[PDB]
C-alpha cells in the first residue's frame, strides 16, 4: 500500500552503430541515469558472455566507451521542464553521465 508522490522527466535513449535504419532503436526512461543505464548495459551484456562468473561484472569505465566510438553516433534527449523541450546531446555527454551513473550507483553518499 502507501502512496506518496514523485515526478520525473521523460528521457530517450537511442543507439546508432552504422548509418542504416536497421539496427537503430530508441527507448524511454524516467530518470537520466536510467537512460544511460541502457547504454552501459550494452557493454555489460557484451561482457557477461565474456565473463560468466561475473556476478556483477567489472571493467574499466573507459574501456566501455571504447565501444561507444565504434558506433556511428550516440545521442540522448533530455527533457527540461524549464521549457519542456528535448535537447539532442552527443555521446560524450552520455559517456559522461554513464560514468557518473556508476558513481552514484555505487555509494557516493546515499541519502
Amino acid at each position: 500500500g502507501s502512496e506518496g508522490a514523485a515526478t520525473m522527466s521523460h528521457t530517450i535513449l537511442l543507439v546508432q552503430p552504422t548509418k542504416r535504419p536497421e539496427g537503430r532503436t530508441y527507448a524511454d526512461y524516467e530518470s537520466v541515469n536510467e537512460c544511460m543505464e541502457g547504454v552501459c548495459k550494452m557493454y555489460e551484456e557484451h561482457l557477461k558472455r565474456m565473463n560468466p562468473n561475473s556476478p556483477s561484472i567489472t571493467y574499466d569505465i573507459s574501456q566501455l566507451f571504447d565501444f561507444i566510438d565504434d558506433l556511428a553516433d550516440l545521442s540522448c534527449l533530455v527533457y527540461r521542464a524549464d521549457t519542456q523541450t528535448y535537447q539532442p546531446y552527443n555521446k560524450d555527454w552520455i559517456k559522461e553521465k554513464i560514468y557518473v551513473l556508476l558513481r552514484r550507483q555505487a555509494q557516493q553518499a546515499g541519502k
